[PDB]
C-alpha cells in the first residue's frame, strides 16, 4: 500500500433562497467523490461567500482531501486574524464537506467514524409560540400530539407589540424578515413578571413529563436572570437559554449562585474561547454551539469532550437558518457524542428540503441521521438555481427610551 | 529482648459463593498464627484473585509479618502503576490479615490497638425498599420495630420498570444477579419529582426521631442534586448519598452551594486522592470509603484523620458484597475512630455467616465487633469448599434513548 | 441502506513472552474481520488477563463492533468500581481492537479516521544510559549517529550501586528483571548534585541542536524538583519527567513556580482525572499518558483535546512493556493529533517484532505508522505459543535507612 | 472473652532536676502495670504540674486505661478552653503513659502497635556551635567523626555579644540558664550578611555528603527569610528552621515564593491548628512539632498523616528539655512513621540518663528505640528525689533600640 492522496480538484459556493437564504460549499475530489458543507451566516450571508470564494478556496484547490485536521489548522491559524463568526462559519463548511468525503470513502454514515451510535435516536424540541399564554399553550399541545418530548415555549409580553419567538409561523420561527432590520421595543420588567406565569399555566395544562424550555434571548442582567431562574424553579424547566449577553463569561456566576434552573447558552459562539470559562467553572448545563457556527465537526467534537469533564451536555442550536446540511452533520455528531443533551429542530420549508435532499428523518420526538454514506445529504444545484438570493436581516431590539439593546 | 521477626510462611486465596461471591486471603506465620482479609471486588472478583495469587503473594512470603506499614508502602508504591480498585482491594486483604495477626499476638481485639473504644457500639442503618412509596414505608416500619435508629429508603419510580435499591430482597439488596449484567432504563425527571414525595410520606408515617437516608446512586448532575437536596430539606435526611458521579470533585461545589441536606459519597473510592478535594473544601459530611476498597485499616485510618480536620465523619459502605471479614474490620475501625458517623449494615445469608464465623453481633440498632483477639473472624475452609464460585455481574443503567449511563 | 451490525463473535486473550511478557486481545467479527489490542500491564500482567477473560469478554460477545464509544462507556461505567490501571488497560485493549476493526472496514490506516496526517512523521527519542557520565555521553553519540533528534540521558549516581535508566541494555531498558522485585537504594542529595553535571558535560559534547531529556523517576519533592529544574536551565532540556509523585497534582505548582525547565509526567496515569488539575493549571508541558494505560485511542484523544486548550502537548510513554500493538496505535494517534510533542521509542527484541508483525518503521529520527488498513499490526498466534509467560517484576527502591520509596 | 477494663488506680507527677528541670507523669493500673509520660514545659514547668495534679489527674483516676482516644478527646474537649502549650503538654504526658501501658500489655515495643518498623533506625542531627565560623566548623568536624550524617550549624554574629545556639555547651545547648531570663541583643542586618558565609565555609571544609541545617530562631520577616533562603541555596541545606514567627501562617507564602531552600518549623506548636495552613499550602518541608508539646503519640500521628498528603515529613524537635521519656516516645513514632524526615538529638547529662533509664541508643548517626515492651523507659523515683526542682528561664531577645523581640 501507498499513502493515498485524494486531491481536491474543485470547490464552489452556491447561494440559494428556497424560502430563506442558504450558502453551500461543494468540494470535488480527483475521482469524482464530492462533499458539501453549510456556510450560512444569517443576515451576513455574503461576507462568508466572499471569505470562501475570494480567499479560502484558492488555497484549498489541489490539497489532499484526507488531511482534515491539517486543513482545519491551516485555515484557523493561517488567516492570521483568528476566529470570528465569518471565518469559523467558512471553516465549518470546509470541515463538513471534508468529513462528508471521508465517510463516503469509508463507505459509512459519518457517525460511524465519530465513535458509532450512542443512542437509538436524537431527542429534539420544537417551538411553541403565541401572542398570549393561551395561544402558546395551544401550540404546545400540538407539539405534544406530534410526539415531541421537549418543547420550547415563548409568549408575547403584555404591553409589548412583539418579543422573541412569537410570530405567525407555527412549526418554525423565521425572524430574518426585513429588507432592512425590523425594530422591536423591549421592557425587562414587564417580561420578568410575565415569564413565570407562562410556565405556571403550561405545567398545569401540559403535565410534568414533557420537557419545557425557554429562550431569554440575551435580554437580562445576571441578577435579573438569577431572579427569573428562581421564579421558574417550581416548573422544572429543561433549560433557560441565553439569559444574559455572555461575552463576559463571569456574568453567569451570579446566575448559578441564585438558581438551580438549568442554563444553556452559545448558539452564537464561534470557538471554544467563547465558552471555556463557562464550562470550566460549571456555570452552564448545555452548550448550544453548533457545527455550523463554531468551526465544524472537528472543532465541536473537541469542545464536547472538554464539556464532558464538567458535566456539560450538548444542546445544539437548530433554527431554520442552519440548512439541512448542518442538520445532517449535527445529527451524526448528536448520535455519536456521549454527553448529548438535546437537539433543536425547526422544520424547513418543503422547497428547502427539495433543494437539499437528505436521509435524516423525524419519528416519535427524535431525529436520526440515516444510514447513507457520508453526511447523507447533497445539494440539487439545478433546483437551487431557481431560487435567487434575497437580502434579509435579523431584527434588532431597543429599550423603551430608544437605547440600542439585544435582540 | 531482641527484635522479633514473625515470618510469613504461607498465604493463599480462597474463593467461595455461599449465596454470593467472596474472595479471602489467609496468611500463616511461622508459629501458626493466621490472619484473614477480605478481597472481594463485586463483579470483577477474579481480577483480584490473580492480582494476589500471581503477583502480590510471592512477594509476601518470607516477609516480617510485624511490618504492616512497610508492607503497605511496598505494595502501594511497588506496583509502579499506583492505586485503582483491583490493587487497593488486594492490598486491603493483606492489611486486614496483618492487623488480624498483630492483634492476636497482642492478645487483644483489634479496636484496642487502634485507640480503644470511643463508644458503646456502632450505630447502623438498614435498607427499606419497595416498588411503591407505601411498600417502602411498610418495610421501614419493620426496621423500626427491629430497633434500627437509621433507615435508608428507596422506592420504585413510577413509569420506570426498576430503580436502585428496589428488589424482592427485604433485609438486604443483592444486585449482582446477572450471568450477564441486567440492563435498566432511567429517567432523571421522573425520579426528581418522585423522591421528595417518598420522604414527605415517610416523615408523616415514621415520625421525626428516626434517621432517614437516601442513595441517589450516581444519577444526577450537580445542579439537579442541588435541587433534590433542597426539595428534601423539610424532611431532614441524615444524608443524601452519591448524588453525582464524583470523579470531578469540584462537582460537589454546586450541590453544597444550593442545599443544606447533608451529603455522603465514596463507597467506590480506592484512595485518599478520590476524595481529597471533597474533604478539604468541606463539600461532604460523610465519607463512605471502606477498609475493603480503599486499602485496609491502615489507609482508612489515615483518611479518617484527614476527614476529622474538616468536619467529615465516617459513613462506611456495608453492602453484602463486603464479607463478614470486612464487617469485622470495619467494626473495629468504627468503634475506635473518633469521627464516626454511621455504618451501613446489610444482612448476609446464613450460609455466608457459617462460612465466616465471627464475634460481632447486632443489638438495638448497633453492631459491636466483639472481644475476641484479632478481627474476631475466620474462614471455615472446608465449608467454603462446598460453595464454588459462580459468575455474577452488577447491573448497568441507560437513559431512555439508549445512552450508556450510571447504575 | 440499513444499519449494519457487525457482531463480535469471539474474543480471546493471548499471553506470550518473546523476550518479555505481553498480553493481547483479539476480537473476531461475523465476517472474519479481526482486531487486536495490547493489554500488557508490566508486573501485574495476569490481573488484566483475568479482568478480560473472566469479566469483560463474556459481555463483549455478540455486541455490535461498530459501537466504539458505547462499548467504552459500557465498560468504564459498568464496572461500577471506576478506572484504575487494571480496568483501563483492559479497556484500552478493547478500544484498540475495535478501532483496528473500524479502520479495516473503512479500508484505511487508522490515522485517516482520526483526522488525517498532521505531519510527515513522528519524532522519537531513544535512551542513552551509562554507569558514568562518560559512558552515558558515549551512548548518546551513538543515538545521534542513528539520526535521533532527541535523546534521554540517564547516568549512574556516584556512591549508589544503581539508578533508574542505567543497565547493560543499550538500545532499550528492560527493568522487569526479577523473579522477585530487585531492591535498589537511593539518595536524593547525591542525585541532585550529580544530574546537572551530566547535562553540563552532555551539552559540551553533543552540541545545542539535539533535544535532551531526563527522567527523574518519581524521586524528588516539589521543592527539590524546582531546584533541579533551575540547575538544569542552562542546558535547555526538552523535558524533565516525573519529577515528583503526582497523586497530589498541586505538587507541581511549586516546581512551576521555581523553574522554566519544561515538565512532563504521566506514563502511569489511567484516566483524565489523574491529570486534570496539572493540565488546567498549566503545570506541565507534556502529557505522557498512553493509549495502553489510559483507556485506548478513544480516551487519549479526548484527553489530548483538553490538553490543547492549555498549551500541553503529547509525549507518550514508549517503553518495551508497551507491545508493538500499542506502538502501532500510538503512532496512528501521534501522526494525527495536532498538539503532538514527542514519542518515546525503545526498541523491541527481534522475537517480539516477529510475534507482532507490523507496518510501522523508523527513519531519520522518526517513526511512521505505515499505510496498511487498520492499526497495521497483528499477532502471529502460532509463534506466540512458542514463548510461554514468565513471571517478572519491576524493581523497587528504598531510602538509605530502609524507608520504602519510589522506583 | 469479656471486655477487659484495666482501671487506673493512681497517677502522680514527679518533678526532678538532674541537670535541668523535668516533669513526669506516672500512671498505675489495677494489676500494677505502670506507664510514664513527659510533661516538661521549659521555663513554665510548674504550670503543667498544677494543670495535671490539681485538675486532670482527679478525672483520670478510675478510668479504663485501654481507652486512649476517648481519654484524649475527654481532656482536649473537656477543658472547655481548648489547646495551648500547657494543656497539650499535660495531655501529651497522659497519652504517652497510656500508650506505654498499652504496648506493655501487648508485650511489644510501642512502634509495633503504630504500624511496625519502616526503617532500620532513625537518622539524627547534632548541634555544632561556636563563637566564630572557624569554631563552628571545628565542632561540626567532631560530629562528623562521631558518625552524624546531619549537623546543625550555629555561629556567633560578629558585632553581637550572643546569638541562638552558641554557648559553652558542645554536645548540647542548654539555654534555660537564668534564675531570671538572660537578655540578649539582636541585629537582623548583621545576621543576614553573616549566615551565608558560615555555610559557604562549612561546605568547603566539610564536603557535600553531610546534611547541614540551620535554625533562624524566629528572627526574620518573610521577605528577609526569602532572601536568606536564596543566599543559602548554593550550599543545599537540609532545612532552614523557624525562619519567621509563624502565628500568621500565610507569612510562609513569601518565603516559599522566593527560595527553594527547604523549610522547617513548629517545635513550639501545640496542635494541628498551628500548622494546618502551612501544610495544606505546601509552605514547609518538615514539621518540627513533637509528641511532648503537641498532645502525644495520638495527636502527632494524626498530624503526620495529614502532612503526608502534602509532601511534608517529620522533623521532630529534640532539645534537652524533652526528657528521655519524650525521646523514647519520639523514637517509636519516628521508626514507624512512613514520612519520617529527621530527628533532633541533643545529649542529656549522665544524671538525666540515670534518672530515666531507657532502651534507646545511638549508633552510626542513628537512634533506635530498642525492643523492650512499652516505651522502653521508666523513672527511678528514689534517684529523682535527690535532685530538687530549680527555677530556670529561657532567655529573651531585644532589638538594638530595646524593642521586645523573639528569642
Ligand atoms: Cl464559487
Ligand atoms: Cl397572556
Ligand atoms: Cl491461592
Ligand atoms: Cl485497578
Ligand atoms: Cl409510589
Ligand atoms: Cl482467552
Ligand atoms: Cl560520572
Ligand atoms: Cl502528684
Ligand atoms: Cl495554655
Ligand atoms: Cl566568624
Ligand atoms: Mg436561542
Ligand atoms: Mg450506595
Ligand atoms: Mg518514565
Ligand atoms: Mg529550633
Amino acid at each position: 500500500y501507498f499513502q493515498s492522496m485524494l486531491k481536491i480538484i474543485d470547490a464552489k459556493v452556491i447561494v440559494t433562497c428556497p424560502g430563506r437564504n442558504f450558502v453551500t460549499l461543494k468540494i470535488t475530489t480527483s475521482d469524482g467523490v464530492t462533499g458539501v458543507g453549510d456556510a450560512t451566516l444569517n443576515g451576513r450571508e455574503l461576507a462568508v461567500v466572499s471569505y470562501l470564494r475570494d480567499h479560502m478556496i484558492p488555497c484549498l484547490i489541489g490539497r489532499d482531501a484526507h488531511r482534515i485536521e491539517d486543513v482545519w489548522q491551516f485555515f484557523y491559524r493561517g488567516s492570521y486574524w483568528r476566529g470570528g463568526p465569518v471565518a469559523m462559519t467558512a471553516l465549518a463548511a470546509v470541515d463538513m464537506a471534508l468529513w462528508d468525503i471521508k465517510a463516503k470513502l469509508a463507505g459509512m454514515p459519518l457517525y460511524q467514524l465519530l465513535g458509532g451510535a450512542c443512542r437509538e435516536g436524537v431527542m429534539v424540541y420544537g417551538h411553541a409560540n403565541g401572542e398570549t399564554i393561551e395561544d402558546t399553550i395551544a401550540e404546545a399541545r400540538k407539539y405534544q400530539a406530534l410526539g415531541y418530548k421537549a418543547i420550547r415555549l415563548q409568549s408575547g409580553v403584555p404591553g409589548l407589540p412583539s418579543t422573541y419567538g412569537v410570530s405567525g409561523d407555527k412549526m418554525f420561527y423565521e425572524p430574518a424578515d426585513g429588507n432592512l432590520p425590523t425594530e422591536n421595543v423591549w421592557s425587562t420588567s414587564k417580561y420578568l413578571k410575565h415569564a413565570p406565569k407562562l410556565f405556571e399555566a403550561a405545567r398545569e395544562a401540559l403535565g410534568d413529563d414533557v420537557h419545557l424550555l425557554h429562550d431569554v434571548h440575551h435580554r437580562l442582567t445576571p441578577i435579573e436572570a438569577g431572579r427569573l431562574g428562581k421564579d421558574l424553579e417550581p416548573y422544572r424547566l429543561f433549560w433557560l437559554e441565553d439569559a444574559v449577553p455572555a461575552e463576559n463569561q463571569a456574568g453567569f456566576r451570579l446566575i448559578r449562585q441564585h438558581t438551580t434552573t438549568p442554563l444553556a447558552v452559545g448558539e452564537i459562539f464561534s470557538h471554544v474561547w467563547d465558552c471555556k470559562q463557562l464550562i470550566e467553572e460549571q456555570l452552564i448545563d448545555y452548550l448550544r454551539a453548533t457545527v455550523l457556527h463554531a468551526g465544524g465537526i472537528t472543532n465541536l467534537r473537541k469542545i464536547a469532550a472538554f464539556a464532558d469533564l464538567h458535566h456539560v451536555r450538548t444542546g445544539c442550536h437548530g433554527a431554520t437558518d442552519l440548512s439541512p446540511i448542518t442538520m445532517a452533520a449535527a445529527l451524526h455528531f448528536d448520535l455519536s457524542v456521549s454527553n448529548f443533551g438535546l437537539q433543536e429542530y425547526m422544520r424547513h420549508t418543503p422547497e428547502t428540503d427539495a433543494v437539499f435532499p437528505h436521509a435524516y428523518s423525524y419519528k416519535d420526538g427524535m431525529l436520526h441521521p440515516g444510514e447513507a454514506p457520508g453526511l447523507g445529504v447533497d445539494i440539487d444545484e439545478a433546483l437551487a438555481g431557481q431560487y435567487p438570493y434575497k437580502r434579509a436581516y435579523l431584527p434588532v431590539n431597543r429599550l423603551e427610551d430608544g437605547t440600542m439593546y439585544n435582540w
